[PDB]
Parts: C-alpha cells; structure tokens; sequence
RNA sequence: AAGGUCAUUCGCAAGAGUGGCCUUUAU
RNA sequence: AAGGUCAUUCGCAAGAGUGGCCUUUAU
C-alpha cells in the first residue's frame, strides 16, 4: 500500500524498508520506528522552509521572517501539508489515535527517508519538497493564512502602552484527567477576558485574542 | 582582497565577493548590507549539517540521546570553537564594539549561508565543504567527551530520581555596572548547598549546579 | 528569536548595536 | 526535547506510547 504514497509523492524508493520505518509508530515495533528519521527530518525540513522564506520574502529582516518560521515549521502547519498526502492512511500504528503529533512526526520522518534513500541528495529532496508544497506555503503567506501568536502580540501591545504585561490566572479545570478543559482570565489594567482550551497555554491564547480585540473596540 | 586568506582557510573561492563581505559585516558597520539575513538562513543550514552528522556516525541513534548532543553542537559556544579554525575574528567588519562570541557565532552561520548561496544553493556541495573542515573535529569532540554538560539539567534529574524534588536556586549577590554585572547564586537540595558565580543568573546557576553535583557524589 | 526595561556606545533627540533583567512564542 | 508527576493504554510488574501539569536546557 506504499505505492499510493509513492505516487502522491512522485518518488519511488530504492528501499521500501525506509519508507515503512518512517510510517511506523513504536506501538507497532520497538525495532523499526520513525523516531530517528524524525530527528533528521525536523532539521532537514526546517531548513527547507527557512531556505524557502529567504528566497521569496521581499522583507528579509530576521524580525519578520522569524515569526513566519515559527508557524511554518510547526506541527500545526505540518499536519496541513500532510493532508495533501493523506498521511494518516499509511501510518503503521496500533494502540493510540493518530493525533496531530503522530502525523507531524511521520511527516518529518518521511522526508528524512527520501533524503537518505536518494543517497543523501539534499538538492533532490529539497526540490521534490518544493514540487509538492512550495505553492501551498507561499500562498498561505500571501493570503494571511498564518496562525497568529496572540499572547506575544498582546504583550507587545500592552508593553508599548503601559510598560506592563497582562496577567493570566486560572479560573477552572473540569473534565476527566486527560480530557480537561481549562478556563483562564487574561487581564491588563481593568480589561478582562476569558479563554477555554485543553491546555493552560491554549486557553491563555484564546483569552489573549479576546483581549487584543477588546482593546481595539475601546 | 584580504578575503583571499579566509577563502584559503575555507577551501572555497567566492564568485561573488560582495556576498562574502556581507556575511562578515555587522550592522554597526553598514546598515545597508550586513549579515542578518544570511545568519538566519545559516542557522537552519548548519543545524542540519550537525544533525545529519549525528545521525550518520552515532551507534545510539535515540532522540533523547542525540538531542542533548545536538544542543551543544549547534550552540554559539561550539560555533566559536569552529570559528577559530578560520580565525573568523580577524575578518569581521565591525564599528563601535568588540567582536564578542555572539558576533562570531552569528558570522559563522552567515558565512555558511553565503557559501551556500554563492554555490548556487548547492546543499550537497556546501555540506561536504563543512565536513571537510569540521567532520573529524566534531566526531572527535564527541568521542573524547569534550561536550559541555548541562549541569542544571543533569542535577534536576539526579535530585528528582533520588528525592522526587528539584533543587532551589536563590540569588545571593549582584555586583558591578548594570552592563558588566557579576552574579552569585546558591543551589540547594535537602541540606546540601553550593555557590556559583557568573555574568548572568543562568551561568551562575550552572556553576552552582555543577558544584552541587560534585558534592552529591561524595556522600548522597 | 521578539517586546519592555537598566546599563553603555553612536554628542542629546529619534533610531541602532552590545551587556544584564523580566516576559512571551516556535522547534 | 529531557526528568518528575497525574491520567490512560499495552493483563499486573518491568518498559514504552499518548493527553494534562510542573521544571530544566539548546536554537
Ligand atoms: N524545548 C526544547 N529543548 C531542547 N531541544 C528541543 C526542544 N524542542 C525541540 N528540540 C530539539 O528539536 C528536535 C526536534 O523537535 P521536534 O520536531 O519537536 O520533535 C528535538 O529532537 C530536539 O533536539
Ligand atoms: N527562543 C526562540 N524563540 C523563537 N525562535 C527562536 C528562538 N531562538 C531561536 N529562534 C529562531 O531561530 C533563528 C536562529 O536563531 P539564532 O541562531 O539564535 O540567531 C531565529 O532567527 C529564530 O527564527
Ligand atoms: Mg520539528
Ligand atoms: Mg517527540
Ligand atoms: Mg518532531
Ligand atoms: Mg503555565
Ligand atoms: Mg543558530
Ligand atoms: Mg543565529
Ligand atoms: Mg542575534
Ligand atoms: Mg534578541
Ligand atoms: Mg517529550
């Protein structure tokens, strides 16, 4: 069933045991799993994306490119690129959902696989990667489909205005001990908002988005 | 130019000298044409070189084993060590300021991005050039335990397994001009205490943590 | 890495670098 | 990313994955 991936990919392995290893979670083999390929793949793809950014972005200033990169090398973004490859259909895994973290790990492991299989031909792998995703990446940027970091955007707003940082405090924690929903207040001066999520961080991001919003209505 | 000497050490001659010059130029010297963007590309480029090397020659290729190696091998400190081979500091163009380890580590990244660009974005070629200069020295530093230790992390792993607790760090003193400050910090776990000195809290906590680890290996 | 802040340098301002601190994001 | 820990799964132990929390490092 690797052949469907090999077509979506447009590459055929000279060693299918590499491709297999890259699609295989440890809960299906503690002998041959994506972990190591995931390590190389992260470095290899971060490089692809950054290289891409320096090529096409007119504003080449590190203060501009950086927060772009923080998004385009993120698990959240890798999962989107994986959707083009229907990556979840090829993942050797037993007990556990194929959640965003697994998908992203495989996506990293995959490109490591291609790289090594091509004989560590980074030039080839890079262009193959660009063949698949360059237009998708560049279009996300152009159309503003880049996830905003509201906590950082907020704090930079309030530090310029009041030389202070907002306060996030925990309001409630409810649900089964791994299906928890957090509710968090975010406050600056006397402006107060709420957020809810499945991590303390996620709820703080929501509240902070509301707070940015609230400060603009005023 | 003088660039011929660097080019010699490097084993590569630039087609575009301006490209080389930009990688060696701080913004204090030229707000128009300096190393910042190259530095950005280089960080990703060089990290990859390091990582691919680690995966290639290491028997233990576990995530949680390689990552701490990587964490030292892609650090400003370690890049300053590689820079020495090129004598990078005598080529850097900088105006009102010393050429500290941050500048050198920055230029080390930029220079590699510059070779990369100047080669027509040939990553295979650039990676082999890096290796020619640096592969043996890198592998040998790993082999010979010349890898800097993350004491604060080592220590909290020690105290957590033994006592299910993290050491406590408290500020004892600060000394000097707000831009040339010297910190003294205490690390504590149970009744064991050590002191540490540094030019930043983190560096002092690091020295404190190291001594505490030593203390714990005498009694525990 | 980014923002604020203390120091310092570019005569002050604006803007920038470097050093410290605090905080925040991504990997 | 690592360690501790809560939850959960692999029948328990051992080991490992996933989700939460806390802490630490590197870029
Ligand atoms: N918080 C962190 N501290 C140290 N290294 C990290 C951290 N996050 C990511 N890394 C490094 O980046 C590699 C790839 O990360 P990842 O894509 O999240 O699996 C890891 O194996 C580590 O070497
Ligand atoms: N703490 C950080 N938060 C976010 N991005 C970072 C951080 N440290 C390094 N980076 C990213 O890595 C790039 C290279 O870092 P550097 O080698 O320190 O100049 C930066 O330009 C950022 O894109
Ligand atoms: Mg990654
Ligand atoms: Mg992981
Ligand atoms: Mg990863
Ligand atoms: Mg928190
Ligand atoms: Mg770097
Ligand atoms: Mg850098
Ligand atoms: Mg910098
Ligand atoms: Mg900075
Ligand atoms: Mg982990």
């Amino acid at each position: 069933m690797l052949e469907q991936l090999e077509k979506k990919l447009g590459y055929t392995f000279k060693d299918k045991s590499l491709l297999e290893k890259a699609l295989t979670h440890v809960s299906y083999s503690k002998k041959e799993h994506y972990e190591t390929l995931e390590f190389l793949g992260d470095a290899l793809v971060n490089f692809f994306i950054v290289d891409l950014l320096v090529q096409y972005s007119p504003n080449k200033r590190e203060g501009f490119l950086s927060p772009l990169k923080a998004y385009l090398i993120s698990e959240e973004f890798f999962n989107l690129l994986a959707q083009k490859l229907e990556l979840h259909k090829f993942i050797r895994i037993k007990r556990g959902k194929i959640n965003e973290t697994i998908i992203g790990d495989v996506f990293e492991a995959l490109w490591a696989a291609v790289y090594i299989d091509s004989g560590r031909d980074a030039n080839f792998t890079r262009e193959l990667f660009y063949k698949l995703f360059k237009e998708d990446i560049l279009s996300a940027i152009k159309e503003g489909r880049v996830k905003k970091d509201y906590k950082t955007i907020l704090q930079e707003i309030t530090q310029k205005r009041w030389k202070e940082r907002p306060e996030y405090r925990l309001i409630s924690v409810e649900g089964p001990h791994h299906k928890k929903k957090f509710i968090v207040e975010a406050k600056i001066k006397e402006y107060r908002t709420l957020g809810e999520g499945k991590s303390k961080k996620e709820a703080e991001q929501r509240a902070a988005e509301e707070l940015i919003k609230l400060l603009e209505e005023s």
